């Protein structure tokens, strides 16, 4: 319960239940002793038990996750709130221990460090150290250099092109004969090329670019009574994308239908995609009608093309420099929305004053609510006029108090364009370093989720993914790498010896 | 006439090449190198603005004019007006015209709202973030430019 959904402790397995029903020893006693010390909240005992025995990094990550879960549970049930602080401190201590052990291991030997992070752990419910660190939301572990190199190797697939990637993938995905002139890692070459995560990502990217092109084409030109070929291709893309979203919902981790929905409606991109798909369905339904409903469906298509143009930042978030910028944009959006309220108050005051001064004989109409926001908002973006506002009143009669409008406009422009925007510039400027560092760490953490979600996807892009959906039904009636790494007993012993040497060296260096 | 147009295009490069002559001055060389690095930063921040501008332009063109044949002028109205809009040339009759009076197009009231959101994003968010990026990465660029010039 404390660990997670997919975790399965050794105590609840059938072998241990049979061994316990008729009542031996334990092969690794320090694992159970450290788990007991963590559950009983004895930090010194847990620290003593951590450095004895094998699998020190796995034990540290498990202890960090358990302490975080216990802190959340204690804070949920209104404890004394000092227990929660102690548990959070214990979680931080174990996480820092894991990070320092990883740093020492990578500094000593790199290949064994990468082998240490991906080999299957039989004692910890068959999960690698990367999965344990991700399940604990340990951002300083995944952002380390060794973890990033391992993620790059996992993302490149079974290829070796590291000098200049991207262009070669595009040139081999547009010219299938060009695939064979590529170096690999020690008929089947095509299968290894088209199953790499980077090739799948570029296939999806090119398909999305083509879909955006067709969506742009179908709205600019005249729309006929029945959909043309490009419109049918766009509708097929939307339908297959919706089917893929439903498949991703159904194949989630929990076994409950209503729990998979709650865990899928966590990322905002999924919710926005669902809303956009429903809106496009409504617009498509209204389009196949008489002329006014067809026009309404076309307007819905325009709103949808706005959204599908905005969704290119998700694709851009793979570049090393274009992801953190997008996250910084996401936080500066909150800051800008905080300043927008004061801007709106000043704008509304000026607009109401001007509208009431200039036009004193207006009946109650909804156009009164338009003249308040429209003109003052366009005024602060360089469209300052002098005849449209405060007109030069042969000559028309001058309204009473019509000389106050230029003074109010002067004060309003001085406040809006010299004070608030400069203060917002200062706010963006003085809170940039922390936002930049946090965005870099978060992007380097989410690289793992990107790689995994492109590793699990089918080869064919959504335009022609309906073939990959049909073949799953045929296999329905009937991970060597990418997630884990299975090794023999000799390599396991060598890894254990390497890990104990690393932890001994780390403790000796710390004492020195 | 074509050769004269080639000359008129070519004079720009010989005007720009005065910065190479300026690079002998003690204070004008490092500034040019800083410009050279801020150009890369500016392109990285210009891609996103291009995306937003294309979205707004396509939306406005599709909403206002629904009876257009496929012509290359459709590719001109997407970029032209939205790009001139963010440099202070905001108009109110050229975009969202006051539709004796001409008939009002279906959904023509969304264009001012989209323009408001687009102006708020382009002129208050991205340019201020670019100012912050130029501001917080100036000391290292200045020192590197001085060392490289020397
Ligand atoms: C609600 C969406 C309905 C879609 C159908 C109608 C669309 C018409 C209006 C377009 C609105 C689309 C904006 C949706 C983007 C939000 C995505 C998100 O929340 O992910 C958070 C995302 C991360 O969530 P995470 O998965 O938890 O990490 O953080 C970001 O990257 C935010 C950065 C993108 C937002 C800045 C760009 C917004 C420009 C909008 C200005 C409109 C210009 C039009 C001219
Ligand atoms: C003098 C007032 C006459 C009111 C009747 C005529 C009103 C027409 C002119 C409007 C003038 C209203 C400004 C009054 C605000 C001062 C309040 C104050 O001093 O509290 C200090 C207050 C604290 O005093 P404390 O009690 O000692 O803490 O400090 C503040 O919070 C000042 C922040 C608000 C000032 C910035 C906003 C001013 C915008 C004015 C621009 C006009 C736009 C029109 C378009
Ligand atoms: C590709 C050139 C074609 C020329 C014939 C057509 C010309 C028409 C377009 C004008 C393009 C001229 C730009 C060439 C400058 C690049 C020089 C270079 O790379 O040296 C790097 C140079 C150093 O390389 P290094 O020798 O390895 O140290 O670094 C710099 O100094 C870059 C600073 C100059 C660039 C900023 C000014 C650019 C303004 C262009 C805006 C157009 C305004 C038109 C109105
Ligand atoms: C739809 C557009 C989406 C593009 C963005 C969305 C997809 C996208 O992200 O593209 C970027 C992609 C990745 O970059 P790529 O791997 O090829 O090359 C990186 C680049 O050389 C950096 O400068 C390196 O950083 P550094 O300074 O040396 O340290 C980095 O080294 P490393 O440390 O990482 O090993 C290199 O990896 O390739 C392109 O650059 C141009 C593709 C052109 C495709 C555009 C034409 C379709
Ligand atoms: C004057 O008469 C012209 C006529 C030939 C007309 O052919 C037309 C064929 C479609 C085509 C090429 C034309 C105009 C808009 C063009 C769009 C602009 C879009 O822009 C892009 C812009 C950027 C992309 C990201 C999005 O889409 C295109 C998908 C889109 C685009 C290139 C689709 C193609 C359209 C011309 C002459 O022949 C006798
Ligand atoms: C074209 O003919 C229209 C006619 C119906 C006319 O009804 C009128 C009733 C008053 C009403 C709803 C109307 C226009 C201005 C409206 C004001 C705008 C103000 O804005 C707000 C703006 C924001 C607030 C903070 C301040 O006040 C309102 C207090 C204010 C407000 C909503 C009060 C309500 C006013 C329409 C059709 O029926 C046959
Ligand atoms: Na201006």
């Amino acid at each position: 319960y404390l660990m997670g959904g997919a975790y399965r402790c050794n105590y609840t397995r059938k072998r241990f239940r049979t061994l316990y029903h008729n009542l031996n020893h334990f092969p690794f006693p320090f694992h159970e002793l450290m788990v007991w010390a963590v559950l009983m909240k004895r930090q010194k005992m847990a620290l003593f038990f951590w450095q004895h025995g094998e699998e020190a990094m796995a034990k540290a990550l498990v202890a960090c996750k358990l302490c975080k879960a216990m802190a959340h549970e204690a804070s949920e049930n209104d404890m004394v709130d000092d227990i929660s602080q102690e548990l959070n401190h214990n979680s931080r201590d174990f996480g820092q221990l894991a990070v320092e052990l990883l740093d020492q291991s990578y500094k000593q030997d790199e290949q064994l460090a990468m082998k240490l992070l991906t080999y299957e752990l039989k004692n910890w419910s068959n999960a690698t150290c990367l999965q344990l660190a991700v399940a604990a939301k340990h951002r300083d572990f995944i952002a380390h250099t060794c973890s990033q190199m391992l993620l790059t190797d996992m993302w490149m697939g079974r290829l070796r092109m590291r000098k200049n990637s991207g262009l070669k993938v595009i040139l081999g995905i547009l010219l299938p004969p060009s695939i064979l002139s590529l170096e690999f890692k020690n008929g089947r070459k095509i299968y290894e090329f088209y199953n790499a995560p980077i090739v799948k990502f570029w296939f999806y990217t090119l398909a999305y670019i083509g879909y955006l092109m067709l969506f742009n084409y179908i709205v600019l030109v005249k729309m006929e009574r029945w959909p043309s070929t490009q419109e049918w291709i766009v509708i097929s893309y939307i339908f297959t994308l919706g089917i893929e979203k439903m498949r991703e919902i159904l194949m989630s981790e929990p076994g409950k239908l209503l729990q998979k929905v709650k865990v899928w409606l966590q990322e905002y991109w999924n919710v926005t995609d669902l809303i956009a798909i429903l809106l496009f369905s409504v617009g498509m339904i209204l389009r196949l009608q008489d002329q006014p409903f067809r026009s309404d469906g076309r307007v819905i298509y325009c709103v949808n093309i706005i959204y599908w143009y905005i969704r290119l930042l998700d694709i851009f978030g793979v570049n090393k420099y274009l992801g953190p910028y997008v996250m910084m944009i996401g936080k500066m959006m909150i800051d800008m929305m905080y300043f927008v309220i004061i801007m709106l108050v000043v704008l509304m005051s000026f607009g109401v004053a001007r509208q009431a001064i200039l036009f004193p004989n207006e009946e109650p109409s909804w156009k009164l609510a338009k003249n308040i926001f429209y003109m003052p908002y366009w005024m602060i973006y360089g469209e300052v006029f002098a005849d449209q506002i405060d007109p030069p009143c042969q000559l028309p009669p001058c309204k009473t108090g019509a000389w106050i409008v230029p003074a109010i406009m002067a004060c309003y422009l001085l406040v809006a364009n010299i004070l608030l925007v400069n203060l917002l510039i200062a706010v963006f400027n003085n809170t940039f370093f922390e936002v930049k560092s946090i965005s870099n760490q978060v992007w380097k953490f989410q690289r793992y989720q990107l790689i995994m979600t492109f590793h699990e996807r089918p080869v064919l892009p959504p335009p022609l993914i309906i073939f990959s959906h049909m073949t799953m039904i045929f296999q329905h009636v009937c991970r060597d790498y990418g997630l884990k790494l299975f090794i023999t007993d000799d390599e396991l012993k060598k890894v254990h010896d390497f890990e104990e040497q690393c932890i001994e060296e780390y403790f000796r260096e710390k004492d020195d």
